């Protein structure tokens, strides 16, 4: 699956190094795909204290497992680690694309399931001594 | 969404109280939906020692977030808590249904995302002191 084929479906947004793409708790309205550059994900704690969680390299959907929840929200700050560009597709349009392209649907469901499996296994290892 | 509308799409399988529906590590081949009864999910530890995790009441997809991973596998034993009946739909057919019915697609993506959000938030609370 080459996600750059979806370029016609959305707008392009660019960020300078150190700019915030989304804040923790911001609503997820569009599906965001990192086209080029590097992002950092960082969790904000009760005291303002930030902890970096991961990096995102291209080409990937951001916070894929959170897009379609009830009251969908970014769980972390998303910050540009370097000059970056993102594709932003409206949720309703992204659904239409899923319905028309099996390879995309499969890719997306695979992305969400792999992220789920990873968090689930980690959670079991930390709670079953 | 009324999942019983998918009855024509699959076979029905019944289990007596105490029977095992799937073992931990069994491949996920069909999408399983609990129609009636009650299931128990139990994690099996290195020593044979079992711990119950949850109950499943009807009508729900079983292990929804695991269906579409690479090398998909049931993460827990699934056991009948009482006489139960399940609908079993072939994965390829379930994909076809998703592509043709928006309300189903949305329901499914919502189910997987809500389960993800819950495990993610639990994992953060246990690792960010």
């Amino acid at each position: 699956m080459d996600l750059k084929k979806l370029l016609p479906c959305g707008k392009v947004i660019v960020f300078r190094k150190g700019e915030i793409v989304k804040h923790q708790d911001d609503p997820i309205e569009d599906v965001l795909i990192l086209l080029e550059g590097t992002l950092k994900t960082e969790h904000v704690s009760e005291n303002g204290k930030t902890l970096e969680i991961d990096e995102i390299k291209p080409v990937q959907i951001i916070a894929s497992g959170f897009i379609f929840s009830s009251e969908p929200r970014f769980p972390v700050n998303v910050v540009a680690g370097e000059n970056s560009k993102i594709l932003s597709i409206p949720k309703e349009v992204f659904l239409d694309l899923l319905m028309k392209d099996r390879e995309l649907l499969l890719f997306f469901l695979k992305d969400v399931s792999e992220h789920f499996r990873v968090v689930s296994e980690k959670l079991f290892f930390l709670t079953t001594k």
